[PDB]
C-alpha cells in the first residue's frame, strides 16, 4: 500500500504463528519484538537507540508476513517499548520511502 | 526521490545555515538533533526510544532543508545516537511509505 505519516505506521504482522501490531521503522537497522517465544537457536546481543542500550535475544531465519508480503530474516527479542520492523525486513517486502 | 532501505536512509540536511547528516526515521514521532544552538525559547520534553527515556529541549518553528525540501517545525535537542528526522517533518516534505 501507500502509507501516510500523519500517524505512527502500525501494521499487523504474522510471526511465530501469532498476529501482532508492529511499527514500520525506516531508521531501525534491525527488527525487535517485545518478549515472545520463537523457534530455534539464539544468542544474546546488545542493541542501542534513543535512550541507550538493551540486551536482546537474536533469532535467525525467522518467517514474517506483513500485509500479504512474506519475508525471512533475523528477529530480535527483548525489552523494546513496542514491536518494530527494521530495515533488514522492510527491504524484503519491497518497502521504500517516497517524496 | 524514492529511497530504498538496503542502507541507512541518511541524508544531508541544512539547519542553522550548516550542513548535517540525519536519518529519515518513520519510527520517530519527532525530530531530534545532537547538542547544537537553536534560536528562541525552549520547553522541556521527555521522549522514549528503544533504549529508554531521555529529556530534551523543544524548539518551535525551526527552518530545516531536508534533501532540498524546506520544512519549518519542531526540533528537539538532546542526547541521541545521531540526528533523526521524524514524522513531524517527514509529513511536511510529502514523504510516504510504499510497498
Ligand atoms: C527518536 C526516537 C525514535 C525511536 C522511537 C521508538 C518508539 C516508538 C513509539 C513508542 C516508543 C518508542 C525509533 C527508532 O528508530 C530508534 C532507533 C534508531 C534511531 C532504533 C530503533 C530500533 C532498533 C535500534 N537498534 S539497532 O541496533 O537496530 C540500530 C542502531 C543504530 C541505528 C542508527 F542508525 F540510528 F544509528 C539504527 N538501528 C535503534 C529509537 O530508539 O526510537
Amino acid at each position: 500500500p501507500q502509507i501516510t505519516l500523519w500517524k505512527r505506521p502500525l501494521v499487523t504482522v504474522k510471526i511465530g504463528g501469532q498476529l501482532k501490531e508492529a511499527l514500520l521503522d525506516t531508521g531501525a537497522d534491525d527488527t525487535i519484538f517485545e518478549e515472545m517465544s520463537l523457534p530455534g537457536r539464539w544468542k544474546p546481543i546488545m542493541i542501542g537507540g534513543i535512550g541507550g542500550f538493551i540486551k536482546v535475544r537474536q533469532y535467525d531465519q525467522i518467517l514474517i508476513e506483513i500485509c500479504g508480503h512474506k519475508a525471512i530474516g533475523t528477529v530480535l527479542v527483548g525489552p523494546t517499548p513496542l514491536n518494530v520492523i527494521g530495515r533488514n525486513l522492510l527491504t524484503q517486502i519491497g518497502c521504500t520511502l517516497n517524496f
